[PDB]
């Protein structure tokens, strides 16, 4: 099956209202930059962002000129002429609108509350989808938690029912309407809804993991924002999943959630796979088309894992733009983030950056010895390891944020497409390295094991293994006279064939 | 409130059937040995043991001669003439009958299975109580498993309903009929029903913890069987409670159940107090009136924490009665258990025993350097610290096994009564020592704390403290944007 390549097309309301394809100072990345070749390299474009209004229906930001919005969307759907597999999805939410303290958070919580609110909301998603010409619905609520998860699940199930009916009504069986969500790529936010992942993923075609932003100014030590595997030399973190409402024993929690652990892309993917009923084919690995920069770093390890003096507030509080050579940073007023396009230009501008590589995390980084800067980002090389991982782990594909940050030739997107589909690319001998793998095992994804059947009336010593009612169990202490499952003394450690 | 002093009176079926008070060779400890003065020092005598039969009803051993049984019970209830607060309870169960591999185990599991089986069983308990003249029901099932706990809880609730009705019908408002159980005194067995402790204790007047037998021949290294506090030099154990079906988070389990830990009396008591809904006044501390003996021990620590060669099987799988000086051990064909009465005689008989004292565990022990023997037991001295703990921790009182093991003068019982009630006994300066205390924190023993009220809309850093809905909470990581109870980033760490 072809791997998904899902690219976000993000355009702020002011750019839609003043949309033009001949002035990059107004619209830096118009749709015309997406050529037929690039359209063929994508399977999905996630147009972003729509929101949920106070009437609890999907809607465009009220400040949007509707004609101009339809025109931008039309330019995207016109790309379908070049690729009969391409879908132009629309994404509802995003951090700004849906985070706990975001402008529209309450609308997300309230829209998923009751059967009636969920029906009205779901109907509105399909109406916007058909009215504007989109091919599916993507929901990026960052992130539901607690008492909101059951409502969220039921809302997704309702949208799925409505989309499936629309597919039949429209005779779209050859390119059925789809439903996806953007999911957390790190344990802290993932812990909000982790316990119910199987129900969340059931109605979806894909769950697109935001497996980036795993390092940033909000952290004390500089680190790679999207390390594939872990570097024992780098910082480690508290495994928040150990605190999710799972109903697992201390041993089960400890085995599933090693802590501290390396916050990496492999950790997020493996954490999803540890849950019963979450298929690998629905998991999509997100990658960043931008880098994160830090100032005030020490030398020694190329700026890696160093203390730094980078402001964490949002927006960037100062007027000081210290990422040398990054003029895009001046335009956007923040020296802490730079598009791959810009970072590549900085490497061709003889500005004093060294492009370095960490062979454990399989990611590149920039180090500016003279000014003490460190930049963590991804490129065509790190994507070879990530694409190989997607293939080996049988994942659904790749998602990225965002199209406008690729260079002018679309090299990062071309690389991803190449690694999945080019007959002349051969990664059979690509060495995945010895970086740290996530080794948790969940009571939901135990290995096949074999042991003698439990014999009632027998007393077992500590460490004894038996098979009983579909699983292999091990005793945690001695003189065990109880049957497995029926008490605290036994630990499920494997599944019976 | 007077502390309970609950002493078991155990008499095997063959002794009831041949009951006599003038021949210690037949009945070593007849009811007449419980003089008026001893009767006044007890608040309860637990007559033991009755059982649950295949008919799923409370009942005596079938081999029991009922007329002799009634007569022994009448002698015990006659003691009430000497103490208006005394209750003669009867105990159903015990290890022999009710353990997982015991002869009557299935009857316990089956009796609590359904509303009908529970009603029939509860009724039989009250019928037996009234027919023989007992003052309450004590159940010693060792021990219901997770799946049987709901039925067990329901059975206790049904017995409580019937007993409360009987108290009113019999005009016993001044001395109500009571319901108690012997509960596990170690984490391993306690983990079977720990998660529902509040429900188990609700219908009871007391839960009598079997806070002894915490060391035995079944263990690799010798140890004190009822250390009050821990000795870092001694063995430590896996904290089975962290595996109970509590539904708690990793941090919550970890802070409540440190592992490994010291298996002590304090650990069991604190583990009970960690549960919300378990009142200290219902917890009764059990103490042994006997010691446990080990052979094959080596020197360096007076026999403590040593490997040994004592058979752990029951019955005693040999005929070698190696506990020098212990005559009762020959009578009972087991050298691994010796009553305090017998130990006291062994100490004054020049048999090679040295009495030593561990000041961390606050318990005595015997060491026999010549033959390599070790004996862990309790005495009037160890009871000073346990009595002070009972008072300080506001526990309900003490329980002990068994009356026939005290010496002829009843000194152990007199000591317990003195420590609780004597106007001229003053333990204000008794130093409780530096032994290890159990430090777990749970929902039932959160410390009082103060913190700023949680404010909706505020973002909190890691380690921040706030008060919300009556408790003080702390963040486990940073950038916390939702409320305690609705965001798993918060840990309840204090109350008020
Ligand atoms: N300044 C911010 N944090 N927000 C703007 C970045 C958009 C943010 N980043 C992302 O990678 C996309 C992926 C899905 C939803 N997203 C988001 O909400
Ligand atoms: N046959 C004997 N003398 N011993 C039987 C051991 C009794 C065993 N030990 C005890 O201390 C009592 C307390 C409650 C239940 N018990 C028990 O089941």
């Amino acid at each position: 099956t072809r791997k998904a390549v899902i690219g976000y097309y993000f355009i702020p309301t002011n750019q839609i209202n003043n949309y033009t394809e001949t002035d990059t100072s107004v619209v830096p990345f118009p749709v015309s930059n997406i050529t037929p070749a690039k359209a063929k390299q994508l399977t999905h474009i996630n147009f972003s962002f729509l929101d949920i209004n106070s009437n609890l229906e999907c809607a465009w930001d009220p400040a949007t000129n509707d004609a101009k919005a339809r025109d931008v969307v039309n330019r995207l759907t016109a790309l379908k002429a070049h690729n009969p597999s391409l879908r132009i999805m629309f994404s509802i939410g995003g951090w700004y609108y849906s985070n706990d303290l975001g402008v529209s958070h309450a609308n997300y919580v309230n829209a998923v509350k009751t059967p009636a609110s969920r029906a009205k909301f779901a109907q509105s998603c399909v109406r916007i989808m058909k009215d504007y010409g989109f091919d599916g619905v993507d929901i990026d609520w960052e992130y539901p938690q607690a008492a909101e998860v059951d409502g969220f699940i039921a809302a997704l199930q309702e949208i799925r029912t409505l989309l499936n009916q629309q597919t039949i009504t429209d005779g779209r069986q050859a390119l059925p309407y789809q439903l996806t969500i953007a999911g957390a790529g790190g344990a802290f936010f993932l812990s909000r809804y982790y316990s119910k992942l199987a129900q969340i993923v059931a109605p979806l075609d894909y769950i697109n993991l935001m497996t980036y932003d795993l390092a940033g100014p909000w952290e004390k030590v500089t680190n790679h924002q999207a390390a594939l595997f872990g570097d024992a030399a780098g910082p480690t973190f508290y495994n928040a999943l150990r605190e999710a409402n799972l109903g697992w024993s201390w041993e089960e929690l400890t085995r599933a959630f090693p802590s501290p652990f390396s916050l990496t892309v492999d950790a997020a993917v493996q954490q999803h796979l540890m849950m019963e009923g979450v298929p690998s084919a629905k998991i999509v690995m997100g990658v960043p088309f931008y880098g994160r920069a830090f100032k005030g770093v020490s030398g020694g390890n190329g700026g890696q894992y160093s203390s730094h003096s980078t402001p964490g507030e949002d927006p960037y509080p100062s007027t000081d733009y210290w990422l040398v050579g990054c003029e895009e940073c001046v335009r956007d007023k923040d020296p802490r983030i730079a598009s791959y396009r810009q970072l590549e230009q900085m490497l061709q501008g003889n500005y004093g950056y060294q492009r370095l590589w960490n062979d454990k995390t399989k990611t590149p980084y920039l180090y500016h010895a003279q000014n003490g800067l460190f930049v963590t980002y991804d490129d065509a090389e790190s994507f070879k390891y990530k694409a190989k991982y997607i293939k080996q782990q049988q994942l659904g594909g790749v998602m990225f944020w965002h199209l406008g940050q690729d260079n002018r030739n679309g090299d990062l997107l071309a690389a991803l497409d190449r690694y999945f589909n080019a007959a002349d690319y051969d990664d059979s001998q690509l060495d995945m390295g010895t970086g740290l793998r996530y080794t948790g095992v969940g009571p939901g994804n135990l290995p096949i094991m074999t042991a003698p059947a439990y014999v009632p009336g027998t007393t077992y010593a500590q460490g004894a293994l038996v098979s009983y009612q579909g699983y292999v169990w091990q005793t945690k202490w001695g003189y065990i006279t109880s049957a497995p499952g029926s008490d605290s003394a036994w630990l499920k450690v494997g599944r019976v064939a």
